[PDB]
């Protein structure tokens, strides 16, 4: 149907905007702490701690399959990155501190993405 196509074009356009958001958020992680999944070879107990792991490569795979229906879904995954890190790692670690900085800096990017998603529909 034409309606299915129009809905598909909206998803595609949302996907394009989310890719730019994701690029901007990932620039706020220049050390690449959150680039890849936590290695279960190197942190074998990780899944006893963290029930829903997340990282930017895994978000990128979901994104390119047009797997985010709305900005809320994307934000949930970004929040998992930060929140998992702040539970597993102590306050006095380079990892926890990188999560705080990413959170604080990403807030700005996400604040305008919300306005753009609402605005463009």
């Amino acid at each position: 149907s034409m309606e299915q196509v129009a809905m598909e074009l909206r998803l595609t356009e949302l996907t394009r905007l989310l890719r730019s958001v994701l690029d901007q958020l990932q620039d706020k992680d220049p050390a690449r702490i959150f680039a890849q999944p936590v290695s279960l070879k190197e942190v074998p107990d990780y899944l006893d701690h963290i029930k829903h792991p997340m990282d930017f490569a895994t978000m990128r795979k979901r994104l390119e399959a047009q797997g985010y229906k709305n900005l809320h879904e994307f934000e949930e995954d970004f929040d998992l990155i930060i929140d998992n890190c702040m539970k597993y790692n102590a306050r006095d670690t380079v990892f926890y501190r990188a999560a705080v900085r990413l959170r604080d800096q990403g807030g700005v990017v996400l604040r305008q993405a919300r306005r753009e998603v609402d605005s463009i529909g």
